[PDB]
């Protein structure tokens, strides 16, 4: 019964840090995403720019760690990185290549 | 087949932490500027997980009226996400569309 944290968003994986692993084990895939649309907002259209750090875990971020070139259509949640952080990041729960 | 832009979509449920006094742009438009701060519990490669969120974020309009005297008001929130200003490093969220949570 959650309360909502839902991105999606379409972007070109702008770089990928070499692959990294928890003391467990799981593959952890940090990326730094660039997105640059035109959006609808009251009544005109707008040039939107936007760069934001995010995180892949596991099965995935092995699949992606080799496509820095690549856009993608991401879906996830929000959060900032590192508690006291004042920067906010995207936890991909699901990552596809952009076809939309 | 698609003419829609790319894909942009923020929905959020998140406190009214701050309502700054409402503005106007030169052309009279009414812009309310907030932060938002979300708590809540999400699911990541099968473990339940604390996440903590404080964004900045903007309404326009009609609604910037309606929702100027929100305080401690918990709300759905929708539009997506953009850079204030030019290289700010910084985020934040162009609400589309405000209501009260219901869930």
């Amino acid at each position: 019964m959650g309360f909502t944290n839902l991105v999606s968003l379409a972007a070109l994986i702008e770089k990928a840090f070499p692959i990294r692993y928890t003391p467990a084990g799981i593959p952890v895939l940090d990326i730094i995403l660039k997105h640059e649309s035109w959006q609808e907002e009251n009544g005109q259209q707008c040039l939107v720019q936007l760069e934001i750090p995010a995180r892949i875990l596991g099965r995935q971020a092995e699949e992606w760690q080799y496509r820095q070139g690549d856009c993608a259509t991401v879906e996830g949640f929000l959060a900032q990185k590192s508690r006291r952080s004042l920067m906010p990041m995207l936890r991909i729960q699901n990552i596809k290549e952009y076809k939309g």
